[PDB]
């Protein structure tokens, strides 16, 4: 009944595998056929099966605690029921079918061989995390000023939320962040987005909808103990203490990761993000002409603003993506 390997040879899970690598695989499903409107999987079911999509879309529905409903949208080239099988959980999510549907389908075993091939159980891993972001709650933000906010992680779909926004980033805000005034290529919008939130870690704070702000580390590729750190608040948000929060945040986020110090750049000329890092010291050097840098050690407990409370919410949401399915 096995599939052809070329029929999983689309899918973007084994994208730059050799073909031999897959026919065990192949050979280890059978073919799935759904009409619209037909249901997949379930929120509680236990996790017998996975799916791989040829053809059509699939409504990804997940009710949180609070009781609503966090949508998203499964297509081919994806697989569905990974994770369930990769935490040995629950469903994390309904499954239903929008439009009819292909169709390569396989069980725990076909699962097993499938997490063989060399890096695929990876990407199943970053990807999966990379969905349950979606599921994480939101945590409400009010600042002095009494203007109030979400934090929670990036998702892909920022990039997206953000081009095709209402919030303005002006040219000069491009510039002192990117270093130039052009709004981001779409390569570029894409690396700020997809994440594996392990080496990559990014915050987003929202009006409740839209992203109006962000804060990241990058693990260093040496050094994993240090992250380099980049902020950016939307300009009429700027100036009202968002960006001393998110280093706050960012910096519970990073304890979670196991990173220790975190590294800065930025124009000379910078005040505002100087200001932030000088309430933790550190010594400026001189990278390059109009080019600052500098090195801190991550507070850590008792160095910061935030709470209790908050701090609570924060580490409790990040280490929540971090660790989901690791
Ligand atoms: C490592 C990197 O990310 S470098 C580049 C950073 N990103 C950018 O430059 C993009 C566009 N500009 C921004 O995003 C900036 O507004 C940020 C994020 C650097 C600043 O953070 P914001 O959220 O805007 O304001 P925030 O309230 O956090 O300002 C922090 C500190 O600078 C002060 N500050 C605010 N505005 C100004 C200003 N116009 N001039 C001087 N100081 C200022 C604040 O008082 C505060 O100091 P304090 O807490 O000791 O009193
Ligand atoms: N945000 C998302 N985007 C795409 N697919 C998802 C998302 N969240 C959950 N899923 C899929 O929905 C499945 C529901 O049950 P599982 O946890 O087995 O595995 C889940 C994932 O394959």
């Amino acid at each position: 009944t096995g599939a052809r390997v070329e029929d999983l040879a689309g899918m973007d899970v084994f994208q730059g595998c050799p073909a031999e690598g897959l026919v065990s695989l192949a050979a280890s499903v059978q073919p799935l056929r759904a009409a619209a409107g037909q249901v997949l999987l379930r929120q509680g079911e236990p996790a017998v099966s996975f799916l791989l999509i040829s053809s059509g879309s699939a409504e990804v529905s997940h009710v949180g605690d609070d009781g609503v409903a966090i949508i998203a949208r499964a297509l081919p080239g994806m697989i569905v029921g990974e994770i369930a099988l990769l935490r040995d959980s629950p469903r994390s999510a309904t499954v239903t079918t929008i439009e009819p549907l292909t169709g390569w389908t396989g069980g725990r075993g076909a699962f097993a061989t499938m997490v063989h091939i060399p890096g695929v159980g990876e990407r199943l891993l970053r990807t999966a995390r990379q969905r349950l972001a979606a599921f994480v709650s939101p945590i409400p933000v009010r600042l002095a000023d009494g203007t109030q906010l979400m934090l929670r992680p990036v998702l892909p779909g920022d990039r997206e939320r953000t081009v095709h926004g209402h919030i303005q980033f002006s040219g000069e805000t491009l510039y002192r962040r990117f270093m130039s005034a052009r709004v981001p290529s779409p390569a570029l919008m894409h690396y700020l987005s997809e994440v594996d939130y392990v080496d990559h870690f990014v915050w987003v704070v929202t009006d409740g909808s839209d992203p109006v702000a962000d804060a990241r580390f990058v693990r260093d590729e040496t050094d994993p103990t240090v992250a380099e750190i980049a902020f950016t608040v939307a300009d009429a948000y700027q100036g009202r203490g968002i960006g001393s929060f998110l280093i706050g945040a960012l910096s519970v986020a990073a304890r979670v990761d196991g990173v220790e110090r975190f590294a800065a750049r930025m124009l000379s000329d910078n005040v505002p993000m100087r200001t932030i890092m000088d309430r933790y010291g550190a010594v400026w050097q001189r990278e390059d002409v109009g080019v600052i840098t500098t090195m801190i050690d991550v507070p850590g407990p008792g160095e910061l603003s935030l709470g209790r409370e908050m701090v609570d919410q924060i580490n409790r949401v990040a280490r929540q993506v971090i660790e989901a399915v690791g």
